[PDB]
Order: structure tokens, then C-alpha cells, then sequence
């Protein structure tokens, strides 16, 4: 029937750096497809803008997407950031890289293909399958996997 894919994210983590996860829910078409993975020492915010990659980078085609989370960092980054720091070459204003830069360029690259609407979860009242999300991720930390190369111990 064709449609607007809607993406569904969360991160989670014990600690920081700390072992997590994160969960994603994508209805491309018709189908269910899930995300989720866990890594060894990683944050809090990495798991949350992971999740939203993982999902939009799995679309091989420009859809117009409806993203629903409960990050207030990528909701901050998103609505408030992003833009300030291209227009500066991705730095803070004493000319070092802006933190997560692998992660926020990396979202960017997919975020300008497709036409996502964002959908901000307030105070939880938001979904359940904005929670299986928080299970799928508060497990995948449980055993971890996957390497969270990128982690930068300050910058």
C-alpha cells in the first residue's frame, strides 16, 4: 500500500561508559523488522542516537519517515544543534570536535535522504512499542556484543 515507515527508538545503559543497548522497531511496507544490540563499554547517548541509525540506515530507499523517542539528546541535537555545528565545522567554539561526531555526521548522512516527521515522547505517554524498545535495549546491555569502537574518553 506503500506508506510512511514508521520508526520506533530507545537506548539504554548501565553506567557510562557502561554496557548497553538499543531497540528499534521499523514498518517499512508492511513488515515488522526489530533492531537491537548491546555493546561493552559505551553511554547512555551513543545507545540513543545509535538506535535512530541502525533503523533510517536500513532504508535503501527515500521515505518519508515518522520517528518516535524519548532522547532528549537526539530531540536537543536535533532541534536545537545539528544545524549551528555544520555551519561551523562540526566543533565547539574552542575548535575541538563536537561530542559524538562520529555518531551525529553519521545520522545526518542518513537523516538528509529521506523526509522524517519527528515524534517526541513526553512524560512516557508514548507508546508500546516506544517500550519494547526499552526492553529490547535494557537486555541487549545484559550481554553485549558489539564494540563501541568510536567511544571517546573525553574530547
Amino acid at each position: 500500500m506503500l506508506k510512511q515507515v514508521e520508526i520506533f527508538t530507545d537506548g539504554s545503559c548501565l553506567g557510562n561508559p557502561g554496557p548497553g543497548g538499543y531497540g528499534a522497531i521499523l514498518r517499512y511496507r508492511g513488515r515488522e523488522k526489530t533492531f537491537s544490540a548491546g555493546y561493552t563499554r559505551t553511554t547512555n547517548n551513543r545507545m540513543e542516537l545509535m538506535a535512530a541509525i541502525v533503523a533510517l540506515e536500513a532504508l535503501k530507499e527515500h521515505c518519508e519517515v515518522i520517528l518516535s523517542t524519548n532522547s532528549q539528546y537526539v530531540r536537543q541535537g536535533i532541534t536545537q544543534w545539528i544545524h549551528n555545528w555544520k555551519k561551523r565545522g562540526w566543533k565547539t567554539a574552542d575548535k575541538k570536535p563536537v561530542k559524538n561526531v562520529d555518531l551525529w555526521q553519521r545520522l545526518d548522512a542518513a537523516l538528509g535522504q529521506h523526509q522524517i516527521k519527528w515524534e517526541w515522547v513526553k512524560g512516557h505517554a508514548g507508546h508500546p512499542e516506544n517500550e519494547r524498545c526499552d526492553e529490547l535495549a535494557r537486555a541487549a546491555a545484559m550481554n553485549p556484543t558489539l564494540e563501541d569502537t568510536g567511544y571517546q574518553v573525553e574530547v
